[PDB]
């Protein structure tokens, strides 16, 4: 008796009624740009299927981010370029600016807008009440862009919040595991980094969608009101789930086990244990009570909760109370 099905609530069925060409990426035709244009600085950092590098472009001296791919499957670079594509544009969704390769060795690069960005471990521990509803929102806005485009991101977390703080200017970024939704596929699981992994990523339901996203979101919220990152901090992927079992409590999460009939690992509830639900005034303390409110918390409670079907859409999410103050700033006459 296998796992119960499971689909979108929201935006369904949005690649369903879209031309073939929008979600078939094995079939993109890349239209490479000049790679002459642009001229690599520094190095930033290093992926696992990536090194990133601060660049010039020397036609107008502006400064660009240059992602150089490592040898890998060619159907996993065309997807991460059709969806920077599909969604270039949307609100705070990092631009792509170019795709180049070197003409002769034909290995590839993306080309992004360049964000002055605060590192998180820095910046967090300076951010007001007021900064953290402001970039949530600036967040939300764009989850529920790329989710009402089609596409899940898979892992969103501080590394992948570019914050140029002065300009109050906010990019989510490294599109690299995102993936178009479809109702009834069952999709990898190895998404995310680990404390930011949803319960049915945990627990190996493969049916899961655009709420996946909402989860680690929730987990970066905690993070920021409570001061604590992570803050479910898991040794392993196991560990992960007992860390948010002592949280959210043990009973809710054998009834999302039982509501979807997930098959647990024998291991696992010998490990899980018994643990009561944890109120979340349990973790405000004086240095960080000023990031804490009534709003924030009601807020927080209805974005992690382990059955994905029952957790805030980001559309929902934006109408909450707690950003109440944040709304009227956007009300931009301009
Ligand atoms: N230096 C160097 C490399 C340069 C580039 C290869 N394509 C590119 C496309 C645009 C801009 C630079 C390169 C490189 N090629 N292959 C790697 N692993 C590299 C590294 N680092
Ligand atoms: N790593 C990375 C990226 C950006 C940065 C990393 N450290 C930084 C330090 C100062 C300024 C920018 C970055 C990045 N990755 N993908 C993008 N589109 C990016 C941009 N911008």
């Amino acid at each position: 008796s296998g796992p119960v099905p499971s689909r979108a609530r929201v935006y369904t069925d949005v690649n369903t009624h879209r031309p073939r060409e929008y979600w078939d990426y094995e079939s993109h035709v890349v239209e490479w740009g000049n790679q002459d244009d642009y001229q690599l600085v520094r190095k930033l950092g290093r992926g696992k299927y990536s090194e990133v590098f601060e660049a010039i472009n020397i036609t107008n001296n502006e400064k660009v981010v240059v992602k150089i791919l490592k040898p890998v499957k060619k159907k996993k670079i065309k997807r991460e370029i059709k969806i920077l594509e599909n969604l270039r544009g949307g609100p705070n969704i990092i631009t792509l600016a170019d795709i180049v390769k070197d003409p002769v060795s034909r290995t590839p690069a993306l080309v992004f807008e360049h964000v002055n960005n605060t590192d998180f471990k820095q910046l967090y521990q300076t951010l007001t009440d007021y900064d953290i509803r402001f970039y949530m929102y600036e967040i939300l806005k764009a989850l529920d862009y790329c989710h009402s485009m089609g596409i899940m991101h898979r892992d969103v977390k501080p590394h992948n919040v570019m914050i140029d703080h002065e300009h109050r200017k906010l990019r989510l970024i490294d599109w690299g595991l995102a993936e178009f939704y479809h109702p009834g596929q069952e999709y990898n699981v190895r998404v995310a980094s680990r404390y930011f992994k949803g319960p049915e990523l945990l627990v190996d339901y493969q049916m899961y969608d655009y709420s996946l996203d909402m989860w680690s979101l929730g987990c970066m919220l905690a993070s920021m009101i409570f001061r604590k990152e992570p803050f479910f901090h898991g040794h392993d992927n196991y560990d992960q789930l007992v860390r948010i079992a002592k949280v959210l409590g043990t009973e809710d999460l054998y009834d999302y086990i039982d509501k979807y009939n997930i098959e647990l690992d024998p291991r696992f509830n010998d490990i899980l244990g018994r643990h009561s639900r944890k109120r979340w005034e349990r973790f405000v303390h004086s240095e960080n009570q000023h990031l804490v409110s009534p709003e924030a918390l009601d807020f927080l409670d209805k974005l992690l909760r382990y059955d994905h079907q029952s957790r805030l859409t980001a559309r929902e999410a934006m109408e909450h109370p707690y950003f109440y103050t944040v709304v009227k700033d956007q009300a931009r006459m301009g």
